[PDB]
């Protein structure tokens, strides 16, 4: 579990949305493992709005951050689920890493701000959602 709170938006996986989420909803992607909704406070969270490769995630499975190296933003495979058949998943970055299907929500972080939040996983390795390239979280 996990989401992104910026301006009056709040940003889940898609997967773990609510449906206060739905009744609220701005923008939803199923090929991104994404949704945002609208909130009635103000949120604080930094978008980061760069093409870093390095960064620190949050893992609730170990409750434990950790630093990685991830991949840029791409269209990778992604195994059947209970929410999603076998797809291609777009925007999304690989790093080495532990992680467990609670752990999506995650924030990835670097210096710069918020980049995404943990989407995939499996065999040692953590795919994050990238969040940079949505402009108008900030407007
Ligand atoms: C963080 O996720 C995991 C980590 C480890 C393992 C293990 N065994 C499994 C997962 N789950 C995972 O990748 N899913 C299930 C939820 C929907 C995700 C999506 N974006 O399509 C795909
Ligand atoms: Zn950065």
């Amino acid at each position: 579990s996990g989401a992104i709170y910026v301006g009056n938006y709040r940003v889940v996986n898609r997967h773990l949305a609510t449906h206060n989420d739905w009744a609220n909803l701005v923008w939803e992607d199923s090929s991104r493992d994404l949704l945002v909704s609208s909130t009635t406070a103000q949120g604080c969270d930094t978008i980061a709005r760069c093409d870093c490769q390095t960064g620190v995630y949050y893992c609730s499975s170990r409750r434990k951050h950790y630093p990685v190296s991830f991949s840029k933003p791409s269209l990778i495979f992604v195994e059947a689920s209970e929410y999603y058949p076998a797809r291609y998943q777009s925007h999304l970055m690989l790093a080495v890493g532990h992680s467990e299907p609670g752990d999506c929500g995650g924030i990835l972080r670097c210096q710069h701000g918020v980049v995404g939040i943990v989407s995939t996983g499996g065999n040692g390795l953590v795919g994050f959602a990238d969040v940079r390239d949505l402009l108008w979280l900030d407007e």
